[PDB]
């Protein structure tokens, strides 16, 4: 069975949940065929998981790398042009060890800065052009258009709301796997 290595964190690890209520693993379970594995970790900024990729990928051996990662990136230290250049290193790792690079556009919140935002969302549309791999949308869009699925922080969506999140990801990543 090909393997699908989930790259993230906290969107795809589970927020205050474990990862097994998650969206990944309902995704897993909906896949006797394509394996999941949820190497997520609440709080990792794009640093943090290139650091673990190469033993994932030396341990998977996965087929397609869905990358999620950045939105911690502006509360540790860094800035769009240090998180650019970490994602343009693990897209490279991804495509060096012969697995797809599947990157998920990622959005902050309105309250982080004035165009910051602007440099920070535009940074998903060039590293997937300049590597031409699949950029998908970033599914907490739907999520916030339901209040009912988002945790008191506003920011973490709930239990709930991982069916429909693992629903969403199966119908955007069938194409692609």
């Amino acid at each position: 069975a090909d393997t699908l290595l989930i790259l993230g964190d906290s969107l795809s690890a589970g927020y205050r949940m474990s990862a097994s209520a998650a969206w990944p693993a309902l995704l897993n379970d909906k896949w006797s065929k394509t394996s999941v594995v949820n190497a997520s970790i609440s709080g990792d900024t794009s640093q943090q998981g290139l650091a673990r990729l190469p033993a994932l990928l030396k341990q998977h051996q996965p087929r397609w790398v869905l990358v999620e990662l950045g939105g911690n990136d502006g509360l540790r230290g860094f800035q769009p042009q240090q998180t650019e250049q970490t994602l343009r290193q693990i897209l490279q790792d991804v495509k060096a060890a012969n697995a797809e690079p599947l990157l998920m556009q990622i959005r902050l919140p309105a309250n982080y800065g004035r165009r910051y935002n602007e440099a920070f969302s535009a940074i998903y549309p060039k590293l997937a052009k300049e590597f031409d791999v699949p950029l998908l949308p970033f599914f907490m869009e739907e999520v916030y258009l339901k209040p009912q699925w988002m945790q008191d922080d506003g920011i973490h969506p709930n239990r709930d709301a991982q069916p429909f999140i693992a629903d969403w990801m199966a119908k955007q990543l069938q194409p692609l796997v």
